[PDB]
């Protein structure tokens, strides 16, 4: 039983746990505390992209953005080392994917404009696709500090995956913003040890990664079978019981995604 292997993965890690896997084909929807408000954390970059390239003719990618040193708030490996030259939106859109660079998140924000910096537009983005559940009301590093159970800067597995698919599997973008978006998810540096540590190495993986204070460790994914099957994985955990200071634990969402791709194969 299923429910019962994520039961013992919350005892294990001292954590919350949520699932969802989109029915297809002819298998079930798997979920777990699937509607239950898990923050973002850094996951919000991947439909970011998504709402950037939508907004924009394919040509906006080559615009240089500039910025300089107050712009740097967060955690940015890459906006760090550009920060002279300045960054066009295309190398934004891949730094905050691949390396959830988070002041190319705020300056994709900002690209997008609009009331609270482009967080409403972010969150309106959404909606159109749907989602009536996720919300974003910050932008980084702020999203970060909401606590436990506040639902502020939070989406839920349901709600995520959904969104997902249409990115990705469905017709949210026209095939190339998709590419690219999909691509750049392909290329992800942060997410070997997470879902992509659940799938047999036959199995394709792109996905965008979350980890938070109070031991919150995210991950949304798209998988394809050998045969090239696909499925929308969503991932989100946290160990609030252990208080703000709660270590990520990368090995809860791999063992997760375990137990889904054994269901799966
Ligand atoms: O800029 C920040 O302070 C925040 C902290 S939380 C989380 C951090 C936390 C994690 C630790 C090391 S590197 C990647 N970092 N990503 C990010 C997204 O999941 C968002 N950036």
């Amino acid at each position: 039983d299923l429910a019962d292997r994520f039961a013992e993965l919350e005892r294990r890690y001292d954590a919350r746990l949520g699932v969802y896997v989109p029915a297809t084909g002819t298998t079930a929807a798997i979920e777990y505390r699937a509607d239950e408000r898990f923050a973002f954390c850094s996951t919000f970059k991947a439909p970011l992209v998504a709402a950037v390239l939508h907004q924009n003719p394919l040509t906006h990618l080559d615009k240089l953005i500039t910025y300089t040193s107050d712009d740097i708030r967060s955690i940015s490996p890459v906006a760090q080392q550009h920060v002279q030259t300045g960054m066009t939106i295309g190398q934004l859109c891949d730094a905050a994917i691949r390396y959830s660079d988070g002041t190319a998140a705020n300056l994709l924000l900002a690209d997008l404009g609009g009331p609270g910096g482009g967080t409403a537009a972010f969150t309106g983005y959404l909606r159109s696709l749907g989602d009536t559940v996720s919300r974003l009301d910050a932008e980084e590093p702020e999203l970060n500090r909401d606590p436990p159970g506040d639902e502020r800067d939070t989406t839920t597995p349901h709600a995520i995956a959904l969104v997902l698919q249409q990115l990705v599997l469905g017709n949210a973008l026209p095939p190339d913003k998709r590419a690219l978006l999909t691509d750049w998810m392909a290329r992800n540096t942060t997410g070997a040890k997470r879902i992509r540590a659940g799938f047999p190495a036959d199995w394709k993986v792109i996905d965008k990664t979350g980890t938070g204070d109070y031991g919150r460790a995210n991950d949304i994914a798209v998988v394809w079978s050998p045969t090239g099957v696909p499925y929308v994985v969503a991932v989100m955990s946290d160990r609030a019981g252990g208080g703000y200071d709660a270590e990520p634990r990368e090995a809860l969402l791999a063992e997760a995604a375990t137990c889904v791709a054994g269901v799966l194969a």
